[PDB]
């Protein structure tokens, strides 16, 4: 059921493409100064680790950023496994925060490409090691992309069946946002 919608801009990209440039810019959040560092938030200011939105931008002082939008879990200490599930999950550029401030949510002012009923999952159980939460896709596939790695999430789409060898123009599941 996957779908996605891209920027014109992008019509020429495919999945690949895009996601490197994108995590090339976005880089290794643990090469990144820890003063420049972000971490990404949650919307929902009764919970810090969870929510319906997620959003984190460039830790190396670039304009890219990324948000998930779903049923948002992370377990912080110790285990620090991203869990839930993604339904939705948009890339661009120049996150900004809502009206509300740190928990209001984010947007992005440049959106380029948006993955639509991305059914990415994982499971978190607290009786099993760090290790083995880290298997899941929601998990691996999202923090690949903050450690400048895409390849994890590459990998997920595949299997999924999504084509990301592509470009967007030709791929049977996207289509282009109006401009
Ligand atoms: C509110 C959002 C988040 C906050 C405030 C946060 C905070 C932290 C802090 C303070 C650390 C320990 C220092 C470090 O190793 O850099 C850490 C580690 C870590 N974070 Fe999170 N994090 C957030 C979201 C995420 C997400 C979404 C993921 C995965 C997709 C993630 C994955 C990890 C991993 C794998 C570690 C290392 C655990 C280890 O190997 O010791 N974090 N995080």
């Amino acid at each position: 059921s996957t779908t996605i919608q891209y920027n014109s801009n992008y019509a020429d990209y495919s999945i690949s493409s895009y996601l490197r440039e994108w995590a090339n810019n976005f880089g290794d959040i643990d090469q990144a100064p820890a003063e420049t560092k972000d971490r990404g938030s949650f919307s929902g200011s009764s919970t810090l680790f969870s929510g319906t939105q997620y959003a984190i931008g460039s830790s190396h002082s670039n304009p890219e950023g990324m948000i998930a939008e779903g049923d948002l879990k992370y377990s912080f200490m110790p285990q620090h496994t991203f869990h839930g599930q993604i339904d939705t999950l948009q890339f661009g550029k120049d996150l900004a925060t809502n009206a509300g401030g740190p928990s209001a949510g984010k947007h992005l002012e440049k959106i380029d490409i948006t993955f639509n009923e991305l059914d990415l999952s994982g499971e978190f159980d607290s009786g099993k090691s760090m290790t083995e939460n880290h298997q899941g896709d929601m998990h691996k596939s999202v923090r690949g992309l903050m450690k400048g790695n895409p390849d994890p999430m590459l990998e997920v789409m595949k299997a999924k069946g999504i084509n990301v060898d592509t470009a967007f123009k030709d791929l049977s599941i996207a289509s282009q946002y109006p401009d």
